[PDB]
């Protein structure tokens, strides 16, 4: 039913972070000035990690439209959307192979075969649904009507296997310079048509509010994924510390702790302006989505950030760069949230049920729940005017009591109104 | 108003899961004779991942019945559920700290005082819960009552916390010999209260309930996507053919050096082939149960810890490790994980047991339309790792593959496999 988009989105969800793992399991430790190499490797995977995710996401959005043209599902559907995901899980491990092995035809070989496969399974779980009208399609329009919507969901369906088909017999054969056929796979999807039936109807709100739960829930314990299989203190750890006293070898810890501490803090705390932001959307718009990946990628991005904040690597006194990118990718992963709210100029009718429009009754309230981050963010950037920067833990803990006592900040505007 | 739930339940699941990482993530290469150290290390790393995913799931527990207790939500509530979050993640690792040090106190101290968090927290939820009846009160039976309710939830809530007070400062106190007071903590509010003795005096319910269908319904989904991508993350995260590998393999052609990891890839192509098929037995169950009862829980919270512990057999039956001739016992491991993660689906199944009226809705009743077809989808599973474990008779053990292909192939074929029956019936 639609509860089968529930596991077949949370494991999306856990498959579209699943190569921000090598992001925080490398090592910025100063052992040597290999942080040249180091942070050319660490960009490397950043990359690899990033085009991930936007490689993932849109599988997920045809995925998800796909089962939005296929509304009510049964026994062999389940299996066919089972078959599909253990495909779409092979795409981050096979693209990270193709990145790390471009001009090796075996690489893009492989994606591209991990593509057609996604691709001709879908269009098995769309033909075997087309097969029974009564059962599976979802509603009347699709139901009845010219029967003749098969011819265009194949095609919005088979095209990204089909131009990989070509990017494939193109890719390494002869001139492996226009596998770009193959990044003309993402837009398609998302804009091609658009500028260049109707099923290409945005998504709908309750998937990417349970796929950004996911991968919100992923991201914020992604630190205590390793805290707890690591920082065990190794009983033998006796020897160590030059005594027992439990406590003097945990204190090393300590550093990592208070990362995950703020790390969880600053994830649980974007997902509750998420939360606070979507309760009130009516229906997602594609700008909407658009705006929402972006911003998921870089909450992704985060616990980076987090953890290079609470490291005493060497030279730790013109090193306080690591709060600048630490506060940019918090900008970044709340701006894109601010947008997708702002993204309610003129479609304020449609989307944003009519608690929020503009002079609503808690408009300026949820307006600066959201926006209370990229400030937040910013003013901590606004360390380069002076020297102690680290200002940033006050300014984060204030941040995080805030929405405590925030309907009461938003009284003092209401007080200053006169 | 809801949604809170789904995303403190989806967090829940990748916590409770957290500990079975390290399980998976162990050498379980022979090269060095060291056979009975590393058995010894597993054992103790599968216990404690089981000791860690019961708890998990009884503060889940816990936890699910005050928001069922708690209807609605506000800011203020989602951020001190937001501080409970993290108060209940920092549950797992601590009790790791706690096992690997039970004679120093410290760590006795840390995991009670990680209860006395949480507790605390929902103490506060449901006492700002109840200072806004018209508001965040579930339904008019607590919003119109005798509002001794809050006198009954508060005792529920903090009668752990108290029983960790108590083994915290007898951890001190002088040599923490019983320490089982967390015994006590995990044991009262499952089996105490509905058989000890009751506190009442008007009093409907919603003392203890048994929980709502959809919060286990998206913890099991979690858990089961985490598992079929736990194995998936290795593979993914440290299986690159490192483009030095320009001097291993003799040569370049990737696929050589690829071929490598084609014991493990396959290992994994497996795993997630019955742990989905495990969730789609799932979720044809719980499609059909109505209201899903107290015991019914309980065995799905073992058919998951099980299926959670599924990924180590898949390692280990993919595995080559020396003297591969009479080590075939790993697919007897392997077999016997499967058939307890779904005989726990099977038990859970056949807790109908006369509760058609209340459970599983008329369409899987005795003699219902398809009874028979849920039967044979739940039990297809521990008939056939039966089978497989029937190994023992002959010598040809390998048949495991074969076999679980065949089971993967069924449940396409179901629907004409219950005509068989169907036909069968003359
Ligand atoms: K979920
Ligand atoms: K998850
Ligand atoms: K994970």
């Amino acid at each position: 039913s639609q509860r089968m988009l529930s596991f077949s989105d949370a494991l999306l969800s856990i498959i579209a972070t699943v190569m921000i793992l090598p992001v925080t399991h490398t090592e910025i430790s100063p052992e040597q000035q290999f942080d040249r190499s180091v942070q050319r490797l660490l960009a490397t995977r950043i990359a690899v990690y990033l085009m991930t995710f936007l490689i993932v996401t849109v599988a997920w959005a045809a995925h998800t439209r796909l089962f939005q043209v296929v509304g009510k599902t049964d026994d062999t559907l389940a299996l066919l959307n089972l078959a599909c995901m253990m495909t779409i899980t092979f795409l981050p491990y096979t693209f990270s192979l193709m990145v790390t092995f471009p001009d090796v035809p075996l690489g893009i070989f492989l994606f591209c075969v991990c593509v057609i496969a996604i691709g001709v399974v879908q269009a098995l779980i769309v033909g075997y649904a087309f097969h029974f009208p009564h059962l599976l399609s979802p509603q009347i329009q699709r139901s009845a009507h010219r029967a003749l919507y098969r011819r265009h969901v194949l095609g919005i369906v088979l095209q990204g296997p089909a131009l990989c088909f070509a990017a494939a017999i193109f890719s390494l054969f002869f001139v492996p310079l226009s596998y770009l056929l193959m990044v003309t796979v993402i837009l398609l999807p998302y804009v091609s048509k658009v500028t260049g039936f109707d099923l290409h109807e945005p998504l709908s709100k309750e998937r990417v509010e349970a796929f950004s739960d996911g991968v919100y829930a992923i991201v914020a314990t992604l630190l205590i994924l390793d805290i707890c299989e690591d920082n065990v203190p190794d009983p033998k750890d006796v020897k160590e510390r030059f005594s027992g006293s439990l406590v003097a070898a945990l204190s090393a810890t300590g550093p990592r702790f208070l990362a995950y501490f703020g790390s969880f803090a600053t994830v649980g705390l974007l997902w509750f302006a998420h939360h606070s932001l979507f309760l009130h959307v009516r229906k997602a718009t594609r700008a909407m989505g658009l705006l929402n990946t972006l911003s998921l990628a870089f909450v992704g991005g985060l616990p980076l950030a987090y953890q290079q904040t609470s490291a005493f690597a060497r030279q730790p006194r013109d090193e306080l760069e690591r709060v600048r990118v630490s506060c940019t990718i918090i900008f970044l992963a709340s701006i894109f949230q601010l947008a997708m709210w702002t993204t309610a100029l003129l479609h304020q009718a449609e989307t944003l049920q009519p608690s929020v429009w503009f002079g609503g009754r808690e408009h300026v309230l949820m307006f600066a729940k959201l926006a209370l981050y990229p400030c937040a963010s910013l003013l901590a950037f606004a360390s380069t005017c002076l020297l102690s920067r680290f200002s940033v833990g006050i300014f984060h803990l204030m941040q995080i009591a805030v929405p405590c006592a925030f309907l009461l900040l938003r009284l003092l505007v209401g007080l200053a109104l006169a």
